């Protein structure tokens, strides 16, 4: 905690919570989540059970931890953990995110990122400049 001295950050184009959304559309199952909370794990054994290739990232540890804690709290509108991003949307946390697979809401999107891959006859957008 910081009192006084505040409210002016610098200004830029380049804000953290974009950087999240390349990685969410990248990545395939992205798991925001820090070490203060004990969820934390929940999440992690519940897709290490699964054995579905997750990625997760510790805030509380990231220098930055701050930042992207903020931009998510935008994207998901709460500040609880762990954060559990699949295909780009906020499917829920880690209690949300341990029911869908047992409704069966989960896996049908886990077998989505991987699929339609493949090279094919589609248009994608892509930088291009000489």
């Amino acid at each position: 905690g910081s009192s006084g001295s505040s409210g002016s950050l610098e200004n830029l184009a380049t804000a953290p919570v974009n950087q999240i959304q390349e990685t969410i559309s990248d990545n395939c199952v992205v798991i925001f989540s820090k070490t203060s909370c004990s969820y934390c794990t929940m999440a992690k054994k519940l897709f290490h059970d699964m054995n579905v290739n997750y990625k997760v990232v510790e805030l509380d540890l990231l220098e930055y931890g701050n930042q992207f804690q903020d931009a998510l709290y935008k994207m998901t509108g709460e500040r609880t953990v762990p954060r559990i991003f699949v295909n780009g949307t906020f499917i829920g946390g880690a209690t949300d995110t341990h029911r869908l697979h047992k409704e069966g809401k989960l896996l049908p999107l886990v077998h989505q990122c991987y699929l339609k891959k493949s090279k094919r006859k589609e248009f994608q957008s892509g930088p291009s400049s000489g």
